[PDB]
């Protein structure tokens, strides 16, 4: 399959380089697999979910996202014209208020209940969270960070906007979740992205055009839109069967164009995340 003139992001990771506009996936696009977006919510009516989104839990008043972060993420991951995996179920998890704004308590329980809803879904080529959130190091937001991936569920991570080391932030340190760094279309290091060695993964994160709250669509930059074009991918290559939900960060980063980044410091990887679609 070929979207014609795609988001930048969506014809970059199915590209050895950048500066192309189609995005040439598999037609599986994702299908029968389920993807958590574990933030803001997402508002499932967006004719761009096509049903394939629904709120699964809220840890406030309502369910529905009054921000447009998790929207816009839930996009990246699977909209159909702006995401990875066009087929993929969405499944939003709000933990995050209107303002954007978390406890970690909140979010901890977020991935715990993906962690056990799961297993209640019908996922048969397997579960993804998208988590486009952090803030300051914390050994239990990385331990349910942890918990989540061991559940069995492919867990990737912001790595954070402070243009820092992504140790210092959380759920970005867990180690053995997929840490996602953001380039931008001239396969920059986004000015804003964290780095360091705890970075798994880049993914396109400047100027992001996705879905958005009223049944809009609008451009936003940050590692939040680089972990949902990591997300969605991991979920296309294990509706591929490609990959595991155990194995896919690994995969993504055995399989991503290697060295196409600058800006990139020393002990940073250099790997975007790609698809190595063919025809
Ligand atoms: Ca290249
Ligand atoms: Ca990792």
């Amino acid at each position: 399959a070929a979207q014609t003139n795609a988001p930048w992001g969506l014809a970059r990771i199915s590209s050895t380089s950048p500066g192309t506009s189609t995005y040439y996936y598999d037609e599986s696009a994702g299908q029968g697999s389920c993807v958590y977006v574990i933030d803001t919510g997402i508002e499932a009516s967006h004719p761009e979910f096509e049903g394939r989104a629904q709120m699964v839990k809220t840890y406030y008043y309502s369910s529905r996202d009054g921000n447009g972060h998790g929207t816009h993420c839930a996009g990246t991951v699977g909209s159909r014209t702006y995401g990875v995996a066009k087929k993929t179920q969405l499944f939003g998890v709000k933990v995050l208020d209107d303002n954007g704004s978390g406890q970690y308590s909140t979010i901890i329980a977020g991935m715990d209940f993906v962690a056990s809803d799961k297993n209640n879904r019908n996922c048969p080529k397997g579960v993804v969270a998208s988590l486009s959130l952090g803030g300051g190091y914390s050994s239990s937001v990385n331990s349910a960070a942890a918990r989540l991936q061991s559940s069995g569920v492919m867990v990737a991570v912001a790595a954070g906007n402070n243009n820092a080391d992504a140790r210092n932030y959380s759920p970005a340190s867990e180690p053995s979740v997929c840490t996602v760094g953001a380039s931008d279309r001239y396969d920059r290091r986004s000015s804003f992205s964290n780095y360091g060695s705890v970075l798994d993964i880049f993914g396109p994160g400047t100027d992001i055009l996705s879905t958005w709250i009223g049944g809009s669509t609008r451009s936003i930059s940050g590692t939040s839109m680089a972990t949902p074009h990591v997300a969605g991918l991991a979920a296309y290559l294990m509706t591929l069967g490609k990959t595991t939900a155990a194995s896919a960060c690994r995969y993504i980063a055995d399989t991503a164009n290697k060295g196409d980044l600058s800006n990139i410091p020393f002990g940073t990887v250099n790997l975007l995340a790609y698809n190595n679609y063919q025809a």
